[PDB]
């Protein structure tokens, strides 16, 4: 692999997903969460040179945030909130970029992971009603 | 295209508008918003070498701000506040320039996007009584 | 010359003063408005004035021969019946002034070497535009 | 030796561990702590080019944090909070790194050590129910 | 003329003073003010290579500040608070230097000038009971 | 000498101590203090290339902090709290290193010394139940 | 002279003192003050290559602070608080060095001088019960 796989965090629940393109980096990512469940529920990704929107999980959240990533822009700082355990859930995401851009999504009330950094390339995990589990993917 | 199209955020309502000029960059942009609705209602854009004011939406807000951009000034930080959904609306905007100029219009109470950065070339979206949706447009 | 947007109303008497070595703003707490502006140019002892100096406050910014505006905010009320309400300026040498009120509308202007001002004034400063060198 | 052994702090209790790979550095670290006991309880570590999770302690706390360390990333700031004496215990860890990443696990109510700095290579200590005692280990 | 004369601010009152020495700079300047009147009352100046004190005004204030200037240190920040009009007065002075030294004397409740900057050469104005009027003078 | 002796501060009481090793710098130092007396009570030092722990004063405090010092790490900031007088006492110690590490032991309610700075080489003073007196020793 | 005499501030009272040594710089200075009188009472100075303490004033204060000055360390910021007048007194001293060291002694309620800066070489003034009057001395 020409990739780094960050630890998938959260539960074993929902349907597996893996978004990646052969010579392709993420150009846009969207987080949808609720104040009712304090969870992530829905994620969309767009890729470079590809108009196609790749979605997973049920967009039942009252908030969304999108981060748009320039062609030369990397993730230097990355934090996923989650609930640990087999019945676990991904609850939150902060990201910060080589250009001072940041996004903050959902809640960080239990467990965290400060992931690897670099050019964000894909995401992997499991999602149904909620984002059960999420790991980021980078280049080397 | 030599253009970067940021995600149009907000609703599908209102009349579509596209402001862009062959070989031209925005030299002035105005945002008009109300405390009453917590929405953007009206945008004006001037372009380099062109005394024409392209306007959209009903200018019924009690506040407006204008950002004038020098020929060599770029947007380095960009956040649009909006209400997601078909029945959506663009609620606020926050720009910061390569010269430390910044403006802030409206409210950021629901969803946000941190857009692409670069030399702002124009805008597109939909507007009637309100700015239903707004996407920014940069040079490569 | 770069001409920044004149912001405020259509009222009062047109003025055009045209490097600025000195600019003074006069405003009041009663009306929360700019009433009067005075300007001196380099190599000229003449004081150019507009608007009625009725206000209880004034500030002066003196500008060194090599000192530019890098930060510029004019506060105003919008519309035909508009007024200029305030001015913040910040220079390339870290100097800054703060005049009047910023309670409704703002413009962040073009930056550079301040060369003049245009607008209209009577009792008040109805409308103000900064002018810079290219 | 090609290594630096930071002082093991805390008590004499629990079962000995020593996790270190010759010619290998710690790529991931997880701290599991409780709000009930105000203690670290469990630690997992993964080395580079090795999916095997080397774990010690009982994972019975309500919180966990995970730091993923990039191949060229070093620890520039390191604080373990502990209770001193024979019946002593490890109670917290704050790690700050050469890229600005930071994790804060546990509580710092009694005693602190600001360790040696560099490339985190391994951990040594004793653990049962609780992390009784922890010492970081770096390269030279 | 090798000199910049900053605008004299304040009133027409008091006895004229003008303190300056050809090829001489201010090595020290003292401001005396009162909480009673909220006015500057007295000013003193020493010049480089000269023990003599050039004074103006009635030293009746409950406070004074002295700023000593090294031979190569200039003024980069200078603000005089004053009451405008013919019956006007000087109320305050903030000065900051090229070495990060600063003094603050009296009050700033009505009018300010942010003056010219550079090597402080002398002072000019009128003073009796109070400082009616003050303009600074710098080298080119 | 090739050493810098910081002022010993505190009282004349206790048993004199000197902890220095020819060709060796302190690689570790531990402060033990109490909330009961608001004094430093006990101090331990380890030296580069030496596993021997040098100790003085009675370890009766409820808090201890340890600072580990990389071989190339100096002290850039040093404050000792103490009571003045013959019957005086050393009450706390704050050290900041050339790598941004810092510690804070005991109390600063009475007198303080901002010491000399450099590579910390030893310590000296007197101790019994308390640290009566502490002086730091640096290389030139 | 190869010396800069900062203004002596405070009163005419007390016994004159002058601390200076020919090719010498202040290596240690102590300031004794009281919360009772809000005055400096006592001052001690040690010089480079000289174990002798030069003292002035009456040590009646409940507070003291000591600054040690490395041989290549200068004063870059200096403030003396004082009561002006014939019956004036020196009330306080703030010093900041070329290495980020700083000390605060006594009180700043009335008058201040921001002195000349450079390598502190002595002090001059008068003292009895109190420090009546204090002026610093630098090298050129
Ligand atoms: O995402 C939460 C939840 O979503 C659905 O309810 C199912 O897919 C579950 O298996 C899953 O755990
Ligand atoms: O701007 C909000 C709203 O304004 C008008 O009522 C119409 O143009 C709608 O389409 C639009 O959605
Ligand atoms: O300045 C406000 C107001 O003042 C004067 O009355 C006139 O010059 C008007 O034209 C103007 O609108
Ligand atoms: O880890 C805390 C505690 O847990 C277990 O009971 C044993 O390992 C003890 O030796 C240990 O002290
Ligand atoms: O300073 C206020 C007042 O002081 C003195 O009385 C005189 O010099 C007046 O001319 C002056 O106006
Ligand atoms: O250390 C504080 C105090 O403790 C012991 O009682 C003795 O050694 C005393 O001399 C000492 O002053
Ligand atoms: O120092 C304060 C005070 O102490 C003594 O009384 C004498 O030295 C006085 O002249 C002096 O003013």
């Amino acid at each position: 692999d020409n990739y780094i796989y960050s630890t998938e965090v959260g539960g074993v629940g929902g349907t597996p997903f893996t978004f990646m393109q052969e010579s392709g980096t993420i150009t846009s990512i969207k987080f949808n969460w609720s104040d009712q469940y304090k969870l992530l529920h829905h994620i969309e990704v767009k890729f470079i040179n590809n108009a196609n929107i790749y979605a997973t999980g049920d967009p039942k959240g009252n908030h969304e945030v999108i981060l748009e990533i320039d062609d030369d822009e990397t993730i230097i700082g990355s934090v996923i909130g989650y609930k640990k355990g087999n019945d676990g859930r991904c609850t939150g995401v902060k990201l910060t970029t080589s250009k001072g851009k940041s996004i903050m999504a959902g809640y960080f009330e239990e467990s965290l992971i400060t992931t690897y950094t670099g050019k964000l390339a894909g995401i992997k995990g499991g999602a149904g009603s909620d984002i059960d589990r999420l790991g980021l993917i980078f280049l080397k």
